[PDB]
């Protein structure tokens, strides 16, 4: 069943109990307020609603994922990124970016002004971190999300360059796979997911990664804002 | 002679040498930057100084310490925290516990701007920790400070709801005993630390603890975003 959430309770039910159809539904209501946002993650949940609607929560299944190193890079996107215009530096403008993901007419739709506020936040918290594409000095790519210590909850990326999310993309997991990164969740599987290399679990197997990677974690410094990649 | 540090290098003079009456001062000036600040830690000393002042440093003589096993609560409190309305957490808004130490208009004017980004970074790098206490889905209290191995040293603690900062410490040192914290470091004496069964202990025991508590270690994960507790 649907359960209402307030702001008596910041908890979630258990996500075995989410719809079938729509997919994942397990609840409605509550704030975007960050202990209930992390609470969420940490449960396999995460927000997702459309601007006017109540706060939605999901924890879909099967549940899209991708694994760092099955990342899949073409023949031609590596002769690109050997000759690459692009830098790609981390938790820069976490702003920009976020507000480039919602710019996006097609699929920033779901990150009202509200969405953004609460990630932002996240973000000066240390939770939320974004990969910053440049070429020369404007920002024309870049993607988000949320940590939890090996795992990776993969919230949106924009691009307004050719190649710029694949290379934030690329970079990002050579950095990852490099310091202990195991998992990115691509939350739901479709065609853009299903491009880079994503595939389904059941949610079972995916919470049981989650409970078992938020556990486990990367070096100290590796969410500190600096370069990544320069030509 | 109070040393007045360099910016150049980063190095303390022995807390010996520290003034007997203000209790502690020790010297000024320097920055409040990750290795000055953590070397600050290392050898007992703390920046401590209000707004339009220079930078402080002190090693007070006795110290304030607190034993995790000899935290005192009395059987109210053991009552209320039996049926707790609080959901406690680790590492879940630092910044919002620090700055609700800084907004405290009784004891948290030293908690400058500078002071907040100072400590922002620490937690950056995983040195500084916090402690939130959540009632349904509010900030209503906690604590943070500076990991030493198995010697933590509490900055400040916040409270805007009965018991809510006792609730942080007491689920806090049963967090910490159990993974082989050894000691609290209180700094100073004052009638809230006592009553919570700080104590005082010479300057020269107190740095003996230190440099050998600073080389036990506790499990590589514990300071991993977390409930603690929940009601
Ligand atoms: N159904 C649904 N729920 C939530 N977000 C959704 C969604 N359909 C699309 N989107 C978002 C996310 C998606 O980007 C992604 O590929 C992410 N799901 C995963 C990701 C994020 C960041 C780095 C790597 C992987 C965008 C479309 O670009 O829209
Ligand atoms: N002289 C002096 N030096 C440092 N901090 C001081 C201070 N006078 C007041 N305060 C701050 C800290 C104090 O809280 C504490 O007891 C901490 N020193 C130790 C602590 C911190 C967090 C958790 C557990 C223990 C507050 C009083 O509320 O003001």
């Amino acid at each position: 069943r649907l359960v209402q959430l307030s702001r008596h309770s910041i908890a979630f039910p258990s996500p075995e109990g989410a719809l079938r159809e729509p997919n994942g539904l397990l609840a409605l209501g509550g704030d975007l307020s960050p202990a209930r946002l992390l609470m969420a993650y940490q449960r396999g949940i995460f927000p997702w609603f459309s601007p006017g609607d109540p706060i939605l929560w999901w924890s879909p299944d099967p549940r899209a994922v991708l694994w760092p190193e099955s990342l899949h890079i073409s023949r031609s996107m590596k002769r690109f990124h050997k000759r690459s215009p692009y830098r790609v530096t981390m938790n820069y403008a976490f702003g920009q970016v976020i507000e480039g993901c919602a710019s996006d007419r097609e699929e920033g739709t779901w990150i009202t002004r509200g969405v953004v506020e609460a990630y932002h936040r996240l973000h000066e918290l240390g939770h939320a971190h974004s990969i910053e594409v440049w070429r020369e000095d404007e920002l024309v790519g870049g993607m988000y999300g949320v940590a939890q210590g090996t795992l990776f909850c993969g919230e949106s990326m924009f691009s307004r360059m050719e190649n710029a999310s694949k290379t934030a993309l690329l970079v990002f997991c050579e950095e990852f796979i490099g310091h202990g990164g195991k998992l990115i969740d691509c939350q739901v599987l479709n065609d853009h997911t299903a491009s880079l290399g994503a595939c389904e679990i059941p949610r079972r197997d995916y919470l049981n990664y989650l409970n078992q990677m938020r556990l486990g974690r990367l070096p100290n410094n590796f969410w500190v804002p600096r370069c990544l990649f320069s030509p």
